[PDB]
């Protein structure tokens, strides 16, 4: 079984876009890959974050993706401070990394230090747990790079223990946009909020917003991504929260025009919501969250000392006993 | 009591001089003052380190440090990378750094970065054990202040929970030079083997040493800094190993020349290390010695625990349990 990592940025709630390209997908290839869903809070606090509300935050993410179908059994959640093998070969790779490759990231009362510093804590992120695929955009290119690249530097100066990871989602989801905007993909901190449907968004609220997409006045429901970029884009949205094939969508609104597709589909938007948000609820508020954390914690902890005992014996750290 | 906090470089043998400045003042103060000596091997690795001789010298420091009296009970005495906390506090300062603090500190194939990112990790070890004093040279006044300033900066934007220290040597040992340059420190690196004496050179290698030592063909045993300096560093060096007070020392040699003076600091000298050196190899070939530094790491764990909770508690890190 391959081994996929996903770091979880705990700043800002994953909207129906996340969920169609990459949660959904993420419960399916729990099955066939060994997957690590690790909740970075410790990159978090390289930007700026209020104390009192990353714990928050922190426990959201956990809770939306419990919510979603992440699996705690099948595969590992667990929040990154709370394995200390993370910084351990974060320090470890950033001994062996060079001021200006970190510099050369930062391009593609003063600037915070985490910053420059958070990419060989990405490659420790990655490595300890023998990571064969890491499902990130094209923004983070340069971070798989480097993380290779530390990876070949490590195995050749001190010994092989380390996997080059590559950069590999197993089954893309659909792509959702901005339901204001069909061009621009759908994103949590768009400043026209009726372009998202947050998960937590109001499901009332998020019926509203389908039905306030941008589209013709009216049209057949068909999928056409260049000409009618705005209904096409809800019919990805249906697709992905129904699983209705597209060409069965088509079938079903055959002689069909706007005002019906958009009202179902609101309605759909509305259900999925109103079912999501109370396994939501369940999980954020219940005690057993506390155990399901520490549980990916332990297995986090488990595979990864190795992973950094085999890193501190190969640089010459610490003891032998 | 007042706690202290010495990071221990495991990259080469101290010399008398080292033992005579800091060490054997280490052992008396241990009784008044709560003592952390660290044997930092994760700063060693931001310098060019062979990873099979890194455990070793590891080994060695501890070992030369407990044959000198560093008692493990008084004193804690541990290796830096067994304690997680340094790199857990060290990322967490790095986040309030800023990058042109630390590139000002490395001013004071690649340039690697752990040389850039070092001096969080050091306010870091210093933090931990909410220390009060360090005992460390002019060269580190930078990273001190680095250190008071990282304490500021967190207490005031997240919680006071951090000590600043001071840079303080509880009772200062008596400074000694080179034995052919004695305007200049005694260093264990010099390219003039015969300038220093270290604490594992062969004892009769080291009574040679003191018989090659710089100084006038003959003269009286008296201490004069700026007319003679050679006989005077001889004698600061009989003072630091045999505990006579320097008038003392003068009272027993009145009518005494160099000759008779520098053949008994010799064996004086030969003998100090024979006895050192027992207890070294003692130290250094037992089972016992893992036992102790097992200890060590535990009590250095206890403490920074809480330490590096209060840390996560303060920024949001982790969870609430
Ligand atoms: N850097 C990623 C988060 C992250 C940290 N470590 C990772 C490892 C794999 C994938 C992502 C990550 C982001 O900014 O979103
Ligand atoms: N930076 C010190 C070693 C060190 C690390 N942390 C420390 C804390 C206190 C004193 C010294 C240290 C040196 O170069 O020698």
């Amino acid at each position: 079984m391959e081994t996929l990592f996903s770091g979880i940025q705990p700043s800002g709630i994953p909207t129906i876009g996340n969920y169609i390209g990459a949660l959904k997908q993420f419960v399916d290839v729990q099955n066939d890959y060994d997957c690590y869903f690790c909740i970075v809070d410790q990159h978090a606090i390289t930007m700026p974050q209020d104390r009192l509300k990353l714990r928050k935050q922190t426990r959201q993410l956990a809770a939306i993706y419990l919510a979603s179908g992440i699996d705690p059994d099948k595969a590992t959640l667990f929040i990154q401070s709370e394995v200390p093998a993370h910084v351990q070969a974060g320090w470890m790779l950033t001994t062996i990394a060079s001021v200006g490759e970190l510099e050369r990231m930062t391009q593609y009362e003063g600037i915070p230090a985490g910053l420059l510093t958070y990419p060989p804590l990405m490659a420790a992120d990655i490595v300890l747990y023998n990571t064969n695929i890491v499902p990130v955009g094209d923004d983070q290119k340069q971070h798989i790079e480097l993380t290779r690249n530390l990876v070949d530097r490590f195995n050749s100066r001190y010994n092989d223990v380390l996997v080059k990871p590559e950069i590999r989602m197993p089954k893309v989801g659909g792509r959702v946009m901005s339901l204001q905007d069909p061009t621009r993909k759908m994103s949590k901190s768009d400043d026209n909020a009726k372009n998202f449907i947050s998960l937590l968004d109001e499901p009332n609220v998020a019926a509203k917003k389908i039905k306030s997409a941008v589209t013709d006045s009216d049209g057949i429901i068909k999928f056409d991504r260049d000409n009618k970029p705005g209904i096409t884009n809800l019919i990805s949205i249906y697709a992905g929260l129904t699983d209705m094939p597209i060409k069965d969508i088509e079938a079903k609104y055959e002689g069909e025009g706007y005002g019906k597709f958009k009202g179902d589909l609101a309605e759909i938007v509305k259900a999925f919501l109103v079912e999501f948000q109370e396994k939501y609820e369940s999980f954020y508020n219940s005690d057993k969250l506390d155990d399901i954390l520490d549980q990916g914690r332990d297995k986090a902890h488990k595979v990864s000392f190795k992973t950094v005992k085999k890193m501190e014996k190969a640089m010459g750290l610490g003891r032998k006993r």
